[PDB]
């Protein structure tokens, strides 16, 4: 690192978010809650990244939010941020980015969040989300409680840049609690990646028609090698869908090698509605039954 700073205070880390600069490693004293709505606001590069960890993971550093119906456990904004083994907690959000790019996210635990847990929002590209537990969301508002929101809906394309693409979700555990989707990669992404991660539906409430792991309304989407439980949860119709909110998107969706447990025959693996389209194979669904819908190329 340039340079280190120690921080067991809320106040230190507001100071040292403040004051960030490429290569400083911010490093939160292990069995401490940081009570705040942090705003990592600065940029680092890729040889110069800004990170801010938990200085042992026996007993994770946390951030807090005020309250679980405000604000967020982060808010980051700037690009090349390296953030690790931190559990954020107790805010509306967990990690909003808006506008960041290049953030590597690793063994984070993000629970108790009164809508989303994570978002990537207003063009942020290049992310990855690896390593973490996502679990408790939407205790405000059922519906707005997706474990990993990637983009905006048609309706904030005018607000937000739709163009969060090219993110990744690797070795992820999502759930339960989780009480919209898993995952909802919005209209306007393209090449959100999810890999050998792992969905508890137990939790999920179909609510504001959330009733899979994940939907994909985004482009490219690459959902490979994860495995899904819908743990007898009768608010999961399917395990993946596919939609189609703005011709042109929910388009070439790739499903590969993924593993279902769906309880009964009715569930599909790949829902793909109307004019969507997805690609799939080696998938394996448990017990028999309904495999794929729509414009599926298998
Ligand atoms: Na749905
Ligand atoms: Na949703």
């Amino acid at each position: 690192a340039t340079r280190t700073i120690s921080c067991a205070t809320a106040s230190c880390l507001q100071s040292a978010l403040k004051n960030a600069k490429p290569g400083d490693d911010i490093v939160l004293a292990e069995g401490v809650t940081f009570k705040g709505s942090f705003k990592a606001e600065a940029s680092g590069t890729a040889s110069q990244p800004i990170t801010i960890r938990s200085a042992g993971s026996v007993n994770p550093a946390v951030l807090s939010g005020y309250s679980t119906g405000g604000g967020y456990s982060l808010y980051v904004t700037g690009d090349y941020w390296n953030i690790t083994g931190l559990k954020m907690t107790g805010a509306l959000k967990g990690i909003m980015l808006d506008h960041a790019n290049h953030v590597q996210m690793d063994g984070l635990e993000i629970y108790d969040i009164g809508d989303e847990g994570v978002h990537f929002r207003d063009g942020s590209s290049d992310n990855i989300i690896r390593n973490s537990h996502i679990y408790n969301t939407g205790l405000i508002e059922a519906g707005f409680g997706e474990g990993i929101y990637v983009g905006s809906d048609k309706g904030k394309w005018a607000t937000y840049n739709k163009s969060a693409d090219r993110n990744v979700i690797s070795g992820v555990r999502i759930g339960p609690g989780v009480a919209a989707e898993h995952i909802d990669i919005k209209e306007g992404t393209v090449g959100t990646i999810v890999e050998n991660s792992v969905f508890n539906g137990t939790g999920i409430t179909g609510a504001n028609y959330a009733d899979s792991f994940i939907d994909v309304k985004g482009n490219d989407a690459v959902i490979r090698n994860n495995i899904g439980y819908r743990n007898g949860n009768s608010n999961i119709v399917d395990a993946f869908q596919v939609h189609v909110q703005v011709a042109g998107w929910g388009q070439n969706a790739t499903f590969t090698g993924n593993t279902v447990y769906l309880d009964q025959a009715a569930p599909y693996v790949v829902n793909a509605v109307g004019d969507a389209t997805a690609s799939a194979a080696g998938n394996q669904r448990y017990p028999a039954g309904n495999l794929y819908q729509g414009h599926v190329n298998a």
